[PDB]
């Protein structure tokens, strides 16, 4: 029957849900001015120029890779730990997590937020890869991701030392198969008592169908600029949207749940680190 979010916050407040599974994409990191895809405006639909590519997904793309690795390296200097912090939104996830609710965050950022809002790796899986490790694209040796830092902040292509192949972050590109971690959805997602959606288009494959996989009793609540993908075309009669800025979306949640207060002083402290 039509839920509304404080529908969605009773059940949490009456543990009626206790194994929540989360699903993120960029929107959730534009406030921490990383830009996404598709926001108009700043997204990288409307910025090819800068980073002298032909269309977005050219930057995930390995013949476009081979052919010019440069925009990707440009992406990975930006990206790489130091530069950006999480938001709001991320240290949500992170209460989420300490008040014993988050039964796995799946991720297709590659901002390396969520681990350092404080996540622990074992709740984590980061479904299109991650700057932390490194493989030559020629021989396979793998490199932690601070072997090849000097190279990506000179702007410089970084080469293996065995064999001169090029070095590439285990970033997942088109084609790519996901990581092994992945495989957590097979269990994760019928056990899950609620979904949570934000910030993404869902327009990548396999990880936006997962959405489906929840069993059809529990409730999918987005909070998202727009109603988007699977939830979009085939709608059920728990999902609950959300519409709008998504740190306020999670505010306004995070209020019907009793911790605003905890969610300020923990972003208080957590970025004053930083
Ligand atoms: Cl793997
Ligand atoms: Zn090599």
């Amino acid at each position: 029957g039509k839920l509304s979010l404080q529908d969605v916050a009773e059940l949490i407040r009456a543990r009626a849900c206790q194994r929540v599974v989360v699903m993120v994409g960029a929107g959730i990191s534009t406030p921490s001015g990383i830009p996404d895809f598709r926001s108009p405006g700043s997204g990288l639909y409307s910025n090819l120029q800068q980073y002298d590519l032909p269309y977005p997904e050219a930057i995930f793309e390995l013949p476009f890779f081979f052919h010019n690795p440069k925009p990707f390296f440009t992406l990975a200097k930006e990206l790489y730990p130091g530069n950006y912090k999480p938001n709001v939104t991320h240290y949500f996830l992170r209460l989420l997590h300490d008040k014993g609710l988050l039964l796995r965050l799946y991720t297709q950022n590659i901002d390396g937020l969520e681990r350092v809002s404080g996540i622990p790796a074992s709740k984590l899986v980061e479904a299109h890869g991650t700057f932390a490790s490194a493989t030559c694209t020629v021989c396979q040796r793998p490199f932690p991701g601070e072997d090849i830092r000097a190279d990506v902040m000179a702007d410089r292509v970084p080469r293996c030392p065995v064999c001169t192949g090029v070095v590439k972050p285990d970033i997942v590109f088109f084609g790519e198969p996901l990581p092994q971690r992945f495989l957590l959805h097979v269990v994760d997602f019928p056990m899950a008592d609620l979904l949570l959606i934000l910030g993404t288009s869902l327009e990548v494959e396999p990880f936006a169908s997962l959405t489906e996989a929840v069993r059809s009793s529990v409730p999918r609540l987005l909070i998202n600029r727009d109603l988007v993908g699977p939830l979009a075309w085939h709608p059920r009669s728990r999902d609950v949207a959300q519409l709008g800025d998504v740190v306020h979306g999670v505010e306004s949640l995070v209020e019907l749940l009793g911790w605003t207060e905890e969610m300020r002083d923990l972003v208080q402290r957590e970025t004053g680190k930083l």
